[PDB]
């Protein structure tokens, strides 16, 4: 199957990486958010 990298690097897919980085994203984000809410408090 070759011809397949470059085909799908110029297309890009379609929107693919979009969701990893929005998952990704809201699990990293969020959760370092807690760490430092919690670690900022501590009770």
């Amino acid at each position: 199957g070759s011809q397949k990298l470059v085909f799908f690097a110029e297309d890009v897919g379609s929107n693919k990486g979009a969701i990893i980085g929005l998952m990704v994203g809201g699990v990293v984000i969020a959760t370092v958010i807690v760490i430092t809410l919690v670690m900022l408090k501590k009770k």
